[PDB]
């Protein structure tokens, strides 16, 4: 037995149907849900025949003729059932195969701990054991009340009650309450059977529920519709429902039993076989591409060993208590937990030797944190039962305020201290930050958040953001002051269209099973899927052909990719790692190699050009990289800060950190340069950098845009338009560039100076010029030049002004050489995929890379080392030939400006729209034109991290290998260069990220689902593998 659509996982081979629905959901943690049992469906207590709520537990006490106890019964949701002996007080009773426990703490207090992590404290009344508590979470309990007859109501979340129960004068509960400006949320209704009917949801859902003969459900109708039927081949508890039939996705679910094993059919065809033994014991899951799961038990209830589709076994091993000790995987390393006497998780330890210990209070607090690397965290309650500290150590600590109410009041994380606000009801409603700015939110009479409207005192800036939502529970219409989307869902949250400003529609159409099977836009052009019978994904079909293949293996890895021209060829290690990559085209072999170890920590990434070792010393943290012929050292601190870091140049700059554990100071050791301070703002962004030559100030006007900067002798001001983007730039070096942008956020035109630049675009980010001429996506013809693509997708002839530019890639789509008219250079690029030697006319450059940043580069001259923000990837104070560089860059990080630390400018240029830097001043080399571009000007390109990006067409030259999980677009750098930076080549996002952007609900939509989205990126791992 198994998962089915038309319902819930099956918990018995006889034929248990189950079905969870959740009635009502807060949210703050809370939820209203119910459960309903085919098995066992002839007894009645609060709902219906087989409805139980989530708080139904009984915790009874068997009795015998002889006057004698000897069971205490422990019932909880879908009818489960332990049974525990009974001890003396102060003892526990250590149950057997379960894992829990039964500690009796007096006379009236009982704690079953569970497997799960709860505790289910319930007292004694007068004869009978009622719950009183729950404990699901670390923070998260529940609290519940009884009248003078035994019924629960008044439900709480840690304090307060946020639910009622209304129990009928019948026996049973008809309609539940808030204990806060009461209103009905569930309204139950029954008929003159003993059996839940209709639903009537509290925004007008009736969900109909019709039983054939004896209580057990026949049919089931949904408020949208897609109704579903059941039949059944026996009688009473023994019943075996058979042919599920569906009407959202699915037409055909057939089971088929013979006593022994159990087939399941689907809409595909596709048929799962099932063996168990005499006993309800699950011995053989056969799927039907090949793949069979195996299970052993130790003869006493728990299971002993697992054994996958591979030739591979998973072996457990308990103690004398119950409980799971630990897991050996075969021909790997393996986990060890260990409890206390209570019963919950106290230790555990990591395959890579990092052990992870907490300390457990005679309440159920949680103090005494530490984490694999090592810090010790101490947790702080107050008379109430709530964290108010949560101190770590070297800063880190939180703050949380309370009122008579316990509600949350304030809320501090590193010194931002910021307020909130109720309204009428249990809902925040107004949001005050520590800069002035205050945010509303207006929400309608069913709870649902409507508006949200920012406004600053002293500085006159805000906006507004609108949300419209469906008929039944979907959002329909966002209105944001860029413009308006609008969304069309399938009645089963599968949003079949979206609506984007400008006249943009893009169209999902979907098939049996719910799979994305089409992406259709504007155009015509269509992005087509294909899935085989185990639901991955088959192949993929672009815009313009580029067909897959996606071969699996009998686990569920990608083996090759085989993307109409060239496999990949993955292999694994056989433990969970990946090991060897070969791919090829045209003769072109890379042969790539990796090691990794049990439980990350590769080490080691081999390649025909590099070497790439990594070393660790302790707590899992890395100590030494070498890079070849290149070793840096690292000096981490016992609380697991880094400081003096060692570079081979023997320049080993030291790090000093200040309160609530940041970067503050930077002291070199060649004891001849001054240091560098850092000084931030309230709201915790970097403000000030100050040294005994250059004093740097940025300002905010009060939302989080940056408006002014400040060099000490020179000023740049931005004047921003109603939509929020950037309108005017004025420089006080004689300077004044004023753009305007179309609907969407594209740019139209610019103007600088006496002469202007004006640019056309569709509403897909093609260029729409006079002379712009594009087949399907790629650009064929642009001012003059002409673009002579491959079967793969990649400019590889450039013909311009009289001149021709021909590239060559390698197998793994990466350029390798260029050529040219008197120019012809070649690249070498490592295991990681980044680029390490680049050997031209001019001379041979070696690259050193730390992470996903650039660190410093050798040109045959003497070592120049670059650094950066503390996490930030704008670039500050180069290091050449023992003397220090301060830049000055712009909102977005394009560095303009580089004086030396006497007064004289010695690099100056200025960018255009386009990202094109004109030098005039030019005593030392600046390559960095944006965040982590490097400029290459033999061929006037651009390189993030694995892509070439050409400054004088605006795009990138090449597709990306996760493009349709990126964009719709696969050419497309951003929107607009003036407001996105996005580093590393793909994912572009905002260049400043303002903490009132969280408050903002989330979107709900986007270019590929999630799913797709993850099958996507799981299917190209030679590109997302790194330390």
């Amino acid at each position: 037995e198994c998962h089915e659509k038309a319902g819930d996982p099956v918990s018995l081979v006889t034929g248990a149907e189950i079905l969870t629905l959740n009635d009502v959901e807060l949210p703050n943690g809370f939820v209203w849900s119910r459960t309903y049992r085919s098995s066992k469906a002839s007894r009645n207590q609060g709902l219906g025949y087989g409805w139980r709520h989530a708080f139904q537990f009984e915790l009874k006490e068997v009795t015998d003729e002889k006057h004698n106890v000897t069971s205490w019964e422990f019932i909880s949701d879908s009818a489960d059932e332990i049974e525990f002996e009974p001890v003396e007080h102060g003892s526990t009773s250590y149950q057997v195969y379960v894992g829990a426990s039964c500690h009796f703490l007096n006379p009236n207090i009982r704690i079953v701990t569970l497997s799960s992590g709860d505790q289910y404290r319930f007292e004694l009344v007068e004869d009978i054991w009622l719950l009183k508590q729950v404990r699901n979470g670390i923070f998260s309990t529940f609290q519940l009340r009884y009248s003078r007859n035994h019924r629960l109501i008044e439900v709480a979340h840690n304090k307060r009650p946020v639910l009622e129960c209304q129990y009928d004068k019948q026996g049973r509960l008809v309609e539940l309450l808030n204990a806060k400006t009461e209103q009905v949320l569930t309204t139950y209704i029954y008929d003159e059977q003993d059996d839940l009917v209709g639903a009537t949801n509290d925004l007008g859902l009736t969900e109909r529920y019709e039983y054939q003969d004896q209580h057990l459900i026949a049919k089931r109708v949904r408020p949208t519709g897609f109704t579903h039927y059941f039949e059944w081949s026996g009688e009473g508890s023994s019943a075996k429902c058979i042919r599920n039939f569906g009407d959202s996705g699915i037409y055909d679910y057939r089971f088929h039993y013979e006593g022994a094993k159990s087939s399941y059919s689907d809409s595909l065809d596709n048929e799962w076989t099932f063996i168990h033994d005499e006993q309800g014991h699950l011995l053989e899951k056969s799927s039907p591409t090949g793949r069979t799961w195996q299970w052993h038990y130790d003869h006493l209830g728990r299971k002993e060993k697992a054994v996958f589709p591979d030739n591979s076994t998973t072996q457990y091993q308990y103690n004398q208590q119950g409980q799971l000790i630990s897991k050996l995987h075969s021909s790997g390393a393996q986990i060890q937990y260990g409890y206390d006497s209570l019963g919950k998780l106290v230790k555990t330890v990591s395959p890579d030797g990092d052990l992870e210990k907490a300390y457990y209070n005679s309440l159920g607090q949680r103090v005494w944190d530490i984490d694999a690397l090592g810090c010790v965290t101490e947790y702080e309650y107050d008379k109430h039962g709530q964290v108010v500290k949560r101190e770590s150590e070297d800063g880190k600590k939180s703050r949380w305020w309370w009122d008579k109410q316990q509600r949350l009041v304030a809320h501090e994380v590193d010194g931002t201290l910021l307020r909130y606000s109720y309204g009428a009801t249990d809902l925040v409603n107004g949001i005050a930050y520590p800069d002035g700015c205050v945010a509303q939110i207006s929400y309608d009479d069913y709870g649902r958040r409507t508006s949200i409207r920012y406004f600053n005192d002293e500085d006159k800036v805000g906006y507004s953001e609108e949300y419209a939502y469906d008929e039944f529970s979907r959002v329909a219409q966002i209105q944001t002051p860029e413009g308006v989307t609008s969304y069309q869902w399938g009645a089963l949250a599968q949003q079949e269209a979206v609506i984007f400003p400008d006249g943009s529609h893009i169209s999902y159409e979907y098939d049996q099973q719910r799979n994305l099977t089409k992406l259709v836009r504007s155009d015509g052009l269509a992005f087509e899927f294909w899935y085989d019978s185990e639901g991955l994904l088959s192949g993929t079909v672009g815009f313009d052909g580029l067909h897959s293949q996606f071969k699996y293996d009998s686990m569920g890895r990608i083996i090759r990719k085989d993307v109409a021209d060239r496999t990949v060829l993955y292999s694994y290690d056989d433990a969970g790692f990946l090991q060897h990559i070969k791919a090829g085209n045209g003769k072109n072999i890379v042969e790539n190699h990796f090691n990794y170890t049990l439980g990350g920590r590769l080490t080691l990434a081999s390649n025909r050009h590099q070497t790439l070792q990594y070393q660790y010393s302790s707590f899992g943290h890395l100590t030494k990289r070498i890079q070849g012929q290149f070793e840096i050292g690292e000096e981490f601190n016992r609380v697991g800060q880094r400081v003096s870091q060692t570079l081979p140049d023997k320049t080993s700059f030291n790090f000093s950190y200040d309160t609530n554990g940041r970067l503050s100071e930077i002291r070199f050791s060649d004891d001849s340069l001054p240091k560098i301070e850092f000084q931030y703002d309230v709201m915790g962004r970097l403000s000030v950098t100050e040294t005994e030559s250059f004093r740097e100030s940025k300002l905010y006007d009060g939302v989080g845009r940056l408006v002014e900067q400040q060099w000490s002798g020179r000023e740049k001001k931005y004047i921003y338009n109603a939509q929020n983007r950037i309108s005017s730039i004025l420089d006080n070096t004689a300077g004044a560039t004023h753009y305007q942008y179309d609907t969407l956020g594209y740019v139209t035109k610019v103007s600088e100076a006496g002469s202007t630049s004006t640019f056309e675009s569709d509403s897909f980010g093609n260029p729409a010029l006079a002379d712009s001429k594009v087949m399907s996506d790629r650009i064929e013809a642009y001012a003059g030049v002409r673009y002579k693509y491959d079967q793969q997708g990649n400019q590889v002839k450039r013909e311009g002004d009289g001149t021709v530019q021909k590239r060559v890639f390698d197998a793994l789509s990466q350029l390798v050489e260029v050529h040219g008219d008197s120019s012809i250079s070649h690249y070498e690029y490592d295991a990681l995929g980044r680029r390490t030697k680049k050997i031209t006319q001019n001379g041979i450059t070696e690259f050193l890379w730390e992470g996903e940043r650039l660190l410093g580069e050798r040109t045959a001259d003497g070592f120049r080392w670059y650094l950066y923000q503390p996490e930030t990837y704008i670039p500050l104070a180069v290091l050449e030939n023992g003397s220090i560089y301060l830049y000055e860059c712009d909102q977005v990080g394009k560095p303009e400006r580089l004086k030396d630390s006497a007064g004289n400018i010695v690099w100056s240029a200025s960018y255009d729209v386009h990202g094109f830097a004109s030098i005039d001043v030019e005593e030392v080399r600046n390559p960095l034109r944006f965040q982590g571009q490097y400029f290459d000007q033999e061929t006037n390109l651009h390189y993030n991290l694995a892509r070439y990006y050409d400054p004088k067409l605006g795009r990138f030259i090449q597709q990306d290998p996760i493009s349709i999980a990126g964009g719709i677009n696969h050419y497309q750098y951003a929107v607009n260069p003036i407001q996105w930076i996005a580093p590393t080549g793909f994912l572009c996002e905002e260049g400043l990220k303002r903490l009132q952007q969280m408050l903002a609900e989330y979107q709900a939509q986007s270019d590929v689902p999630q799913e797709v989205c993850d099958q996507i990126l799981e299917a190209a791992k030679e590109s997302s593998v790194g330390e």
